[PDB]
């Protein structure tokens, strides 16, 4: 399946040219952004750090369908439509395949850190985008330095709203917020996190994305309930099962106390 | 029973009987990435800062285990504040009290943790290199508090050439006592995925140097699994070559994790 999906990714609009320099047949995926770059641009992405871009080679690196969710629903042309909307037809400062590293660095930093080339927008817009399942409007809000930390009027936190209203088609929007929003742990007045909301609204695929994003497991809301409590009480069995495993560290890779080291150390 | 022991140990660290940020008695909220304890009001401001800055969990109310406690056991409010509040005067400074209004409390914590406005000023690659080798958690904290980019390679004593990325060095020289340094840099440095000239990531280094605890921390931190260095080797390849059995098993589990639990 991953082979079938990778082939699909590479056919997305704009995906036969590096997102940042137009080099033919990019094989480097920014998994949190859903774009493809050449080897030179990918190195620059990597050097931004994990907050901005997480680079894996389609060809060389271990990938599964989850890493491909955004890439299957973004693509270079879509992403650039928002993120290079200020750029002139002739490219301006955008590098080409043979550009020197200094130019290539300066451009990628401007494009992804400062968002220099992105469409400008300036709340109700964001609520509507989320309910519309408009991944590109969510990208635009992020490109305007938006707080996915600030409540939305339709009172609902951005990630909470995305999770509540999620269907299969809108999963990319949820994944995009989890990976790029500042505020995975935000509570909301009654103490519910996005994980509590995924339990409450029976959103097991959201739960998988939150857990993958390292959402906090086993915290309580103002009522004293965990996401697991809510799932059990609602008969949301698929959610309970995921939350039982999370609480048990089905991964998380827990460190253990080394008794020997403790004794030899006091 | 075991977590209970560690939580009592955390609460007994110097300065942990009072909130890190306002002095309120008996703080029960832990910033897990920083290893400090705050009161209820200051915890809400921390959480509002965002995951990048602080992740808050209740020692009393929320599920916790050894992994989330590692930094707490080794930091504590006094240690932390010796660095992060070094610039404050003895009296009449901006540090809130238990009774302070939320605007006051929010401005201070922002300045303290985002601006690092109050932290001991220190100019420094050699400094940080020696800290890591000396398992000096507080100097790592000091470097962080002065805007040090853990993304920039460090040059060693002299000997040369291995310039080392900060996390790489910390993993390479790690022992059981230095794990909190590794965890601090993983959670708070910008650069978990950094490579280094031969293509090795910190995960590759943890397999290379037989550091299975650093490996769990890297994986907890969501290190990329299954990527190749310039020789075409994954961390798992390297663990198998060196016969590092615990590393191989951890990485086999991680690779298998990539394909669980699939979306509908
Ligand atoms: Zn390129
Ligand atoms: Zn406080």
């Amino acid at each position: 399946l991953t082979k079938l999906l990778i082939a699909e990714v590479k056919s997305r609009p704009g995906n036969s040219q590096c997102c940042d320099c137009g080099a033919a047949d990019p094989t480097w995926l920014s998994t949190n952004l859903g774009v493809l770059t050449c080897i030179q641009c990918s190195g620059v992405h990597r050097e931004l750090g994990v907050r901005f871009s997480r680079m894996q080679s389609l060809t060389l690196d271990l990938l599964g369908p989850s890493e491909l969710l955004l890439a299957l629903n973004m693509g270079n042309t879509s992403f650039n439509e928002v993120m290079e909307a200020q750029l002139p037809s002739h490219g301006g400062p955008k590098p080409s395949a043979e550009s020197d590293m200094g130019t290539r660095r300066d451009y990628i930093m401007a494009k992804y850190v400062e968002h220099r080339f992105a469409r400008r927008c300036t709340p109700q817009r964001l609520w509507t985008a989320i309910c519309n399942r408009d991944l590109l409007s969510v990208l635009e809000a992020f490109a305007n330095g938006q707080d996915f930390g600030q409540p939305l009027p339709g009172e609902e936190l951005v990630l909470h709203l995305a999770v509540k209203v999620a269907n299969q088609a809108s999963l990319p929007l949820v994944d995009f917020i989890i990976q790029n929003g500042g505020h995975l742990d935000a509570k909301a007045a009654d103490g519910n996190t996005a994980l509590h909301y995924a339990a409450l609204y029976n959103q097991p695929d959201c739960l998988k994305l939150l857990l993958k994003g390292r959402a906090l497991v086993g915290t309580v809301n103002e009522a004293g309930e965990t996401a697991l409590d809510i799932a059990r009480k609602k008969h949301h069995k698929e959610c309970e099962e995921l939350l039982e495993q999370a609480q048990a560290g089905t991964f998380a890779f827990p460190l253990h106390v080394d008794y020997s080291w403790v004794i030899s150390t006091e």
